[PDB]
RNA sequence: UUAACGAAUUUAUGGAUAAAGUUUUAGAGCUAUG
DNA sequence: CAATACCTTTTATCCATAAATTCG
DNA sequence: TTTAGGTATTG
RNA sequence: GUAGCAAGUUAAAAUAAGGCUAGUCCGUUAUCAACUUGAAAAAGUGGCACCGAGUCGGUGCUU
């Protein structure tokens, strides 16, 4: 006896109900709790406002950076221990001064200052380096023993912070200069080649080579450069070589076969020497010297300045901009002096302004500081080398910056490596220690290992060869490389569909091969002259035709099969197959590639070496790193070859397939004693497919299979698997609790029908045109020009395509007047520009129930196909204009018109259907086959969309909240309105396996549009009493249902419901805050009295809990009883859960009442006094409980009167739709007045209502159309939520927030449920 | 995922890295003048 | 108090898997 | 990428 | 304390409090009205028809 209607978003689940004829109803609901209302009445329409869901993303990006710095800090432990035996022996508390560098000296438990104990010698320090970066230069150029701590600080120094690791292989210092490289690549070249001998001469290698252009010009530009070679020449293949490209040396030598080698792939010091022992041993050379270059070329761009007199680049770069900053500075600092001493003060001086003090000082960022000088640089006079220097974006620079980690890891590790050459000779236990030292620098946990873990993370899935701890020096010995490379993908690839439990088997696997073909081969069925009837093929000829032709060649035609096996075999001369169709889809690819390699045919024929062959490929098609694949294959050696075993490690597969082992071969019938496998071939006279396989009671498959998916979970699981935005899962949470109540409510009755539908180029339009007649070469575009901000006007962009004739006339139109011509849809109804069409008259094309007809097409059939070769219509526009030729648009071509439109492609909602119906449908009759009780209708969201609009109920977003149930209704009416004129439309709406021909064009309906029944009249006659012509089921009275739609739209009580939430995540705004006296900074770590040292600020509230118990007041400390809000935090939420009285009375309550404590989650629902509703945002907001209910002749007026989109329908309708607006123009004083009352029953703002209403006052004589779009703005004043700012027009007001929460405590609170109709209402006396 | 194989983008989940920011302290501020 | 005004870490790089989506 | 709750200070 | 002037670019340390399972792990996602039952997962709990409509109001029958 009724009908479920949603409308699911991102932010609400919409949900109405309905009745045979159309009502929604109400019901009387108990109220609960201590309040004298004990009961209410409520309609059976809601929705469910509620905050986004929220992604992992952000938070697993806080993970990787927790991981990043609890790594780091080890790494910095690491070179502590090494000196830790050495270090002590020149300075007994250096480390320990570095650990309390932080804590101020009255906490500082050694000397304040680090580098030395005695202040002379640290300023000596910063008088000599002043940057670390001028002191990694002298450690890198000295040859001075350095002072130990020195070295540490620099060492350290390049270790915390590495640069990228985005390069693999090494750079050296030595390898800067091209030209320097270029002519040793150049020279190496002639003491090998004295019959082709080549001259550097005077080619600006410096310039051609390291250039931003393709890594192909520069190669062209080069040898271009020299006296004229091929860059298929062995030098051009080399220069190649340096660049980061792929060149064949093949060329030259002639090799047999092709040998290419890459410099970033890893295939390269391996490839050189088995092309490199064939030309022998002297040529390689040559090789590395091109090496060289090619590590010359990829640091010309990251170190561009010249680095010549250091071996340490990187530093020097740096000294060279702390000196021009302070050259510069002087400069800038005089010429202030010179000309304008006045705003120095300003400049230098003043923190908060953004000047040089605030670059430095102050909170400014370079970006922020070149800004604010620029003007004042181009006031005095010389600034062209400071002006030049701030456009070049290199102007008194810090050395540390946002630009920098374009660095890579090998340039530091450079300058490591040069300091511990230096000063080995002077340290032992440096030069024992260098390697291990590099390691820190160098090592990076491979990406596929994870997180080193013992059992304990969620995340990890290493493997481990040794209990012991991993450092990264023994992490090859602890870890165990490859099987955790194995886990890292075995974990994230998917699992057998039909056997859950199992893992899919690769997609290149042998066993997933043949079960492929053999699937293929069961369902064939051959006829011969001989034979009566088509017959499957039998056991035999599928194990022969696979013997036959599959092994021989990859892919098999039907003709090969006819020819091949059938002629020569069974030696039938002509024969018709069924089954196939014009090859065979399926191959044994894995079989001939493996065939190729090993050359043993009776060895991949052994069934004993299936075990063998399906491991090769699960290793090859698993692993990345061509050394763990051969860890792997090396228990196969013994087998193979030894040069068969090369050509193997090289085949990689990649994808993963969709079934298990097991399922092929490993279940059996209990009473056939066959697998899925053997029944595939051998099946009979009938042979049986896979899935005849599966759905065969008699075998034991079926029984089989629904064993292992029951062992099946609960919601969150089932929902959680679901494929898409997470957020969106919310709502289906939502929204499947919502239908799970509502047929609670319903006395647990399962209702008949339900209905689910969820919601989801200003410059293209200027290029379509534009380059559209450069290829037609009219001057229509020069002779009227327009702009790029214009086209979203339909009839003036379609004009442009179109050229300014029209399509069904080809006559020129008139620019000025568009209003009188229609625009048309070449089929009828398509509102986008691929079947939109601008005419004088859109009953030209002829019968505006048929195709624009041959008439205008003979006349026409040339100008669109102009414009479909200058892309001024679509291939499916022109498709549809020209259709007229191939007979109009056919039965079968208006069903596709039509069919394709009304069908949800969204994956998640077919998914959603499921989840409903399966959730409703329990019982099963005595067959197998399901009982059909309650029907899913899965409903497109624009069918609502163009019903509104063409039937009067318009919707306004932003007026109100209740159009979110409105969609839910207007969902439920059209919903079961389709179904009930049209059952043979259920297999396509309804998740329900009926079945539907597409034959009918059960007549049912001419016409191609589907949304016409619903008209009283339509525009070219239909009864207002609908039924179905096969049963005679009452469907639609136009008369009577009507009415009661309007009725239910302007229904003033829906029930919204914000869904409360208790607040997690982050404890408190991110930001560090400078010391303070407050008792708001929340210490950062314990020994850290914010006071001193600077904390947290702003806690986020988790939740509020409600405190009635007595404090002390006055030094008289007399206990008086008080009630009020405690906030608990996200910190203390944990502490607090433990023990709530213990924590209560830490925080100064003394005598807490236990009983009455009452946890207040945030969107928590309060009435005070005159029903005004407050919404409880924090411990101490408020926010605003009341949605205001717009009667629905402005919600229809506004809608209009916002003049939304122009005017997009049929021109006479809406001279009528404008006539609404001045017969209704007197509206405009209503919606201000309907404000007024609500905003002082409800709101409680008069400060900011006065305003409005006395900005409302001055603009009357602004037109409708304009000053009503702003009255819009003024509803978010009224909204439901929270407090923001709204514009009228030219003046911004403000948001009335509600800093109390006092008045709460005396009201009454309400408990809501999911739906809003289950309450428990509590009224709050101390 | 398609009546079947490939490719690409996007979103989701996960891993290994990087450079900034912020905070306290260390970089003896001097010279007239109470 | 209740207004009033101000505040809120960001921005890169690479690897893997999966659907869902639009092209072949 | 803007929300909407902490926070301190004023007339 | 004011007026002059010199100066500045760098560094160490922390980067959710913290937790025990002490790992070169983990600590911001999902999930949540209320009441009874539960360690939890979860299960359980709220008569109907009519007339009407400014955020649900009245009446009739059973209860």
């Amino acid at each position: 006896k009724y009908s479920i209607g949603l409308a699911i978003g991102t932010n609400s689940v919409g949900w109405a109900v309905i009745t045979d004829e159309y009502k929604v109803p109400s019901k009387k609901f108990k109220v609960l709790g201590n309040t004298d209302r004990h009961s209410i009445k409520k309609n059976l329409i809601g929705a469910l406002l509620f905050d986004s869901g929220e992604t992992a993303e952000a938070t697993r990006l806080k993970r990787t950076a927790r991981r990043r710095y609890t790594r780091r800090k080890n790494r910095i432990c690491y070179l502590q221990e090494i000196f830790s035996n050495e270090m002590a022996k020149v300075d007994d508390s250096f480390f320990h001064r570095l650990e309390e560098s932080f804590l101020v000296e009255e906490d500082k438990k050694h000397e304040r200052h680090p580098i030395f104990g005695n202040i002379v010698d640290e300023v000596a320090y910063h008088e000599k380096y002043p940057t670390i970066y001028h002191l990694r230069k002298k450690l890198v150029d000295s040859t001075d023993k350095a002072d130990l701590r020195l070295i540490y600080l620099a060492l350290a120094h390049m270790i915390k912070f590495r640069g990228h690791f985005l390069i693999e292989g090494d750079l050296n210092p030595d390898n800067s200069d091209v030209d320097k490289l270029f002519i040793q690549l150049v020279q190496t070249y002639n003491q090998l080649f004295e019959e082709n001998p080549i001259n550097a001469s005077g080619v600006d290698a410096k310039a051609i080579l390291s250039a931003r252009l393709s890594k192909s010009r520069r190669l062209e530009n080069l040898i271009a450069q020299l006296p004229g070679e091929k860059k298929n020449g062995l030098f051009g293949n080399l220069i190649a070589l340096s660049l980061g490209l792929t060149p064949n040396f093949k060329s030259n030598f002639d090799l047999a076969e092709d040998a290419k080698l890459q410099l970033s792939k890893d295939t390269y010091d391996d490839d050189l020497d088995n092309l490199l022992a064939q030309i022998g041993d002297q040529y390689a050379d040559l090789f590395l010297a091109a090496k060289n270059l090619s590590d010359a070329i990829l640091l010309s761009d990251i170190l561009r300045v010249n680095t010549e007199i250091t071996k340490a680049p990187l530093s020097a770069s740096m000294i060279k901009r702390y000196d021009e900053h302070h050259q510069d500075l002087t400069l800038l600092k005089a010429l202030v002096r010179q000309q304008l001493p006045e705003k120095y003060k300003e400049i230098f001086f003043d923190q908060s302004k953004n000047g040089y003090a605030g670059y430095i000082d102050g909170g400014a960022s370079q970006e922020e500081f070149y800004k604010f000088i620029k003007p004042i640089l181009e006031k005095m006079d010389g600034t062209e080398e400071l002006l030049v220097k701030l456009n070049r974006e290199d102007l008194l620079r810090k050395q540390r910056t946002f630009d920098n980690g374009s660095i890579p890891h090998q340039i530091h590790l450079g300058e490591l490596h040069a300091i511990l050459r230096r000063q080995e000779d002077f340290y032992p236990f440096l030069k024992d220690n260098r390697e291990k030292i590099e390691k820190i620098l160098t090592f990076r946990i491979p990406y596929y290992v994870g997180p080193l873990a013992r059992g304990n993370s969620r995340f990890a899935w290493m493997t481990r060869k040794s209990e012991e701890t991993i450092t990264p020096w023994n992490f090859e010995e602890v870890v165990d490389k490859g099987a955790s490379a194995q886990s890292f993908i075995e974990r994230m690839t998917n699992f057998d569909k039909n056997l859950p439990n199992e893992k899919v088997l690769p997609k290149h696997s042998l066993l997933y091969e043949y079960f492929t073909v053999y699937n293929e081969l069961t369902k064939v069925k051959y006829v011969t002259e001989g034979m009566r009837k088509p017959a499957f093929l039998s056991g035999e000829q599928k194990k022969a035709i696979v013997d036959l032709l599959f092994k021989t060649n990859r892919k098999v035609t039907v003709k090969q099969l006819k020819e091949d096996y059938f002629k020569k075999i069974e030696c039938f001369d002509s024969v018709e197959i069924s089954g196939v169709e014009d090859r065979f889809n399926a191959s044994l690819g894995t079989y001939h590639d493996l065939l190729k390699i090993i050359k043993d045919k009776d060895f991949l024929d052994n069934e004993e070496n299936e075990d063998i062959l399906e491991d090769i490929v699960l290793t090859l098609t698993l692993f990345e790193d061509r050394e763990m694949i051969e860890e792997r294959l090396k228990t196969y050696a013994h087998l193979f070859d030894d040069k068969v075993m090369k050509q193997l490690k090289r085949r990689r597969y990649t994808g993963w397939g969709r079934l298990s082992r097991k399922l092929i071969n490993g279940i059996r019938d209990k009473q056939s004693g066959k697998t899925i496998l053997d029944f595939l071939k051998s099946d009979g006279f009938a042979n049986r497919n896979f899935m005849q396989l599966i759905h065969d009671d008699s075998l034991t498959f079926k029984e089989d299979i629904q064993k292992a998916q029951v062992s099946g979970d609960s919601l969150h699981e089932h929902i959680a698997n679901l494929a898409g935005s997470p957020a969106i899962k919310k709502g289906i949470l939502q929204t499947v609790k919502v239908v799970d109540e509502l047929v609670k409510v319903m006395g647990r009755h399962k209702p008949e029908n339900i209905v689910i539908e969820m919601a989801r180029n200003s410059r293209e339009r200027m290029k379509r045109i534009e380059e559209g007649i450069k290829e037609l070469g009219s001057q229509i575009l020069k002779e009227h020009p327009v702009e790029n901000t214009q086209l979203q006007n339909e009839k003036l962009y379609l004009y442009y395509l179109q050229n300014g004739r029209d399509m069904y006339v080809d006559q020129e139109l008139d620019i000025n007047r568009l209003s009188d011509y229609d625009v048309d849809a070449i089929v009828p109804q398509d509102d986008s520009i691929d079947n939109k069409v601008l005419t004088r008259s859109d009953k030209n094309r002829g019968k505006s129930d048929n195709v624009p007809s041959e008439e205008v097409v003979k006349k026409m059939k040339n100008y669109w196909r102009q414009l479909l070769n200058a892309k001024l219509i679509t291939q499916r526009k022109f498709d549809n204009l020209t259709k007229a030729e191939r007979g109009g648009l056919s039965e079968l071509d208006k069903a596709g018109f039509i069919k394709r439109q009304l069908v949800e492609t969204r994956q998640i909602t077919k998914h959603v259907a499921q989840i409903l119906d399966s959730r409703m449908n329990t019982k099963y009759d005595e067959n197998d086959k399901l009982i059909r009780e309650v029907k899913v209708i899965t409903l497109k969201s624009k069918l609502v969309s163009d019903f509104r609009k063409d039937f009067q109920f318009y919707k306004v977003r932003e007026i109100n909240n209740y159009h979110h149930a409105h969609d839910a209704y207007l969902n439920a009416v059209v919903g079961t309105a389709l179904i009930k004129k049209y059952p043979k439309l259920e297999s396509e709406f309804v998740y329900g396996d009926k079945v539907y021909d597409v034959r009918k064009m059960a007549k049912y309906f001419f016409y191609s549009n589907i949304m016409n029944f619903f008209k009283t009249e339509i525009t070219l006659k239909r009864p207002l009493i609908e039924t179905n012509g096969e049963t005679g089921e009452i469907v639609w009275d136009k008369g009577r249902d009507f009415a009661t739609v309007r009725k239910v739209l302007s229904m003033p009580q829906v029930n919204i419901v914000k869904k409360t939430e208790v607040q997690t995540g982050g404890f408190s705004k991110e930001s560090i805050l400078p010391k303070r006296n407050s008792d708001k900074l929340i210490a950062r770590k314990k020994d850290w009295d914010p006071k001193k040292y600077g904390g947290f600020d702003s806690p986020t509230v988790a939740y509020s809990v409600l405190v009635v118990a007595k404090v002390e007041k006055g030094k008289s400390k007399k206990l008086k009883s008080v009630k009020e809000l405690l906030g608990i935090t996200i910190m203390e939420r944990s502490s607090f859960e433990k023990n709530p009285i213990d924590f209560l009375e830490a925080k100064g309550y003394k005598e807490v009442k236990k009983d009455l404590i009452i946890k207040l989650p945030k969107y928590s629902l309060f009435e005070l006094e005159n029903g005004r509703k407050r919404m409880l945002a924090s411990a101490g907001e408020l926010q605003k409980g009341n949605e205001l209910a717009l009667p629905s002749k402005y919600v229809n007026f506004l809608y209009l009167a916002s003049h939304y989109e122009k005017l997009k329908g049929s021109p006479e309708d809406n001279e009528q739709k404008q006539l609404f607006v001045e017969q209704h123009k007197h509206y405009l004083d209503e919606i201000i007045e309907q404000i007024s009352e609500f905003s002082k029953r409800v709101i409680l703002a008069d400060a900011n209502l006065d305003k409005v209403l006395s900005a409302y006052n001055k603009h009357r004589d602004k037109p409708i159309r304009e000053q009503a779009e702003n009255i819009i703005h003024l509803f978010t004043l009224t909204n439901l939520g929270a407090p923001a700012a709204f514009k009228y027009f030219d003046t911004t007001i403000d948001r009335k927030r509600y800093t109390s929460t006092k008045e709460v405590l005396d009201a009454t609170l309400i408990h809501q449920s999911i739906t809003g109709l289950y309450e428990t209402r509590i009224d709050l006396s101390q």
